[PDB]
């Protein structure tokens, strides 16, 4: 099939490069999460060290998995909670392995008989997903650690913002507060990372002792955290193009095989596509593998469509299309299917 | 990319597809029935689907693109399959070589692949336009003109069926006046899901075969307003299991953007499914059945992850229902859509393949 995602190398690493010179951060980790947010868990983690990328950052086992076998040898870190049962396969793959509970601890330490784990410890500050929330819950797990070193490496420590990136910041003081209050006095890790996009580009100077590792997606991936509010959209580059191609003209109506289906949702209904440098009005309903186009003049079958991207002196953005169906950039993107061909370019 | 080490699954019902397909043939009348499978079979699994397909009834698959049939035929499947959709024409030999029932579209398409196809005789479905279809002839003198073609140039074609896609009675009526008077193949199929549970005796001629999708997968095709909801097994379940549990005071924020705050000191459980999984952010504050009780998930959808309020202590490793069956309540697609404004082949289209499917 001619429908596509072109990846683009080039502006990854230029992002990668932003990224850095706005936080000040020296370790960058991608998070590869969703497929790699929907641009190809892959082919993204194949090219990610080339790019600058320090490190993989994947959700579950199974993505960290994928990116072994793939013969990828990088960093990777899992940033959610893992069964107990799968301690040693996460040892065996060299995996920076997020622990949410002493009695996790307690349970692996019984399982991973010679091999040792990388341990990532998750403390709450206010996100309310996973990790410790208290001081003393902090210090059983660190000590734990340091009582059987023979099974266990504490290699991290981190929390996550729930608001890092909203113009109102109160609920990003508490919890930057409440991360402060919870790790003084204590033993640090060799990684301790709290940065996600919305806290590497507009608040790294108020994290000292925790802004050298950027854990990002959303900005690495050209999408400004706060589409435009809190920062400039200009700096950074779109790292894909969507296109498709014609496989059917009538006397003018052409058809693109993408629809709903493939990620093309109906809330995109009469976002304009791009023909031969111009904008193509939509025919009908967006259908489930399939959607139609109203033609300026005749094309002929195979002539290339353009739905996100350039195209003459037109340009069809995520941040236009989130203004049009009310869907976020990020969930744009994760929304197109893992099935559609994706390449880079 | 399939998640297979963690919990969250969809456990398709092979006994249920089984009865929609006889209840399908029933009401409709149909002695045929082919099952659309095209976007990883609405999103139930193309290749699992697949499999049980014809052991549940289903004489034919449904395909839209060719890449979507030679899969079906690399996983060892030698079932009737069709391609819906256009092929690009030099692929021609290709689906010939997989014997599939092929869509042509033009008159042209047919002279180039007259040219490029030996002794292999490509199985053709002429696709008729009646109004506002995607591909197809849309006269009487270019459908004749097809015909022509075919039967005098049979050692590379074989005229095996024709048809035309409903959304009805400006399309009923242009269909029988541009098949009017001309030779007829062995497959002469129009009927979606719409049209064999409500207009099947208003296509004499043309309801002997039933090309269904959302029907078989469980789904009344009006939602309950045209026909019985209550006659139709849903397919699947889609479950999960909590990954976390904590007790938090009044005054916290559940996920990104903190938009849902907490009231009082209440149990809150972690499941590790997002809209990465296709759980939509729009989906935020269904009630998820954990056993037998309604369980609101609160908080923002994140990527792989989301909330849920308990009403009191569960262990990590409970199960979550968040389509189907659980004590006295039952979460349907119709459920979901009303919640959401998501309809229930949108919602199941939606699912990605890092959600585990498995047959039960
Ligand atoms: C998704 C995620 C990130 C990256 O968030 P972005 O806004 O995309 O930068 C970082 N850390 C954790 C724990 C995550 O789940
Ligand atoms: C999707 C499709 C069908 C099945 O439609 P349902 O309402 O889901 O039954 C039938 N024919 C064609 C050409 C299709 O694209």
């Amino acid at each position: 099939r001619s429908t596509r995602i072109e990846f683009s190398k080039s502006s990854l690493a230029y992002n990668v490069q932003y990224t850095k010179q706005v936080s000040g951060a020296k370790t960058l980790w991608l998070a590869v999460k969703s497929n790699a947010y929907g641009h190809g868990l892959l082919q993204v983690s194949k090219i990610a060290r080339e790019c600058g990328v320090d490190g993989l950052a994947v959700s579950v086992l199974d993505e960290g998995i994928a990116i072994r076998q793939a013969g990828i040898d990088d960093f990777i870190l899992i940033l959610g909670p893992i069964d107990v049962k799968y301690a040693p396969i996460a040892s065996k793959y060299h995996f920076l392995t997020t622990v949410s509970s002493l009695d996790w601890l307690k349970s692996a330490d019984k399982i991973l008989g010679k091999e040792k784990l990388s341990v990532n410890l998750a403390v709450d500050t206010g996100m309310n997903r996973i990790g410790v929330r208290s001081k003393k819950d902090l210090k059983d797990e660190i000590e734990f650690l340091q009582e059987h070193s023979d099974h266990f490496s504490y290699d991290g420590i981190f929390t996550h913002f729930a608001s890092s990136d909203n113009p109102d910041d109160h609920y990003f003081q508490r919890q930057k507060n409440r991360w402060y209050e919870l790790i003084d006095g204590l033993i640090m890790p060799r990684y301790v990372h709290v940065m996600n996009s919305g806290a590497a580009m507009y608040h790294s100077k108020e994290l000292p002792g925790c802004n050298s590792i950027a854990r990002v997606g959303t900005v690495v991936y050209g999408v400004e955290p706060s589409e435009g509010v809190l920062g400039p959209i200009d700096k950074l580059k779109p790292v894909f193009e969507l296109k498709s191609a014609l496989t059917f003209v009538k006397k003018w109506i052409g058809t693109l095989p993408i629809g709903y289906g493939d990620g093309w949702l109906a809330e995109y209904q009469d976002f304009q596509l791009l023909i031969d440098g111009q904008k193509c009005r939509q025919v009908g309903q967006i259908a489930m593998d399939q959607m139609m186009v109203a033609l300026p003049h005749e094309y002929p079958i195979g002539t290339e469509v353009t739905l996100i991207g350039k195209s003459g002196k037109y340009e069809n953005t995520l941040y236009d299309l989130h203004k049009h169906s009310g869907v976020p950039p990020w969930k744009i993107t994760v929304a197109f299917s893992d099935r559609l061909k994706r390449m880079v370019v």
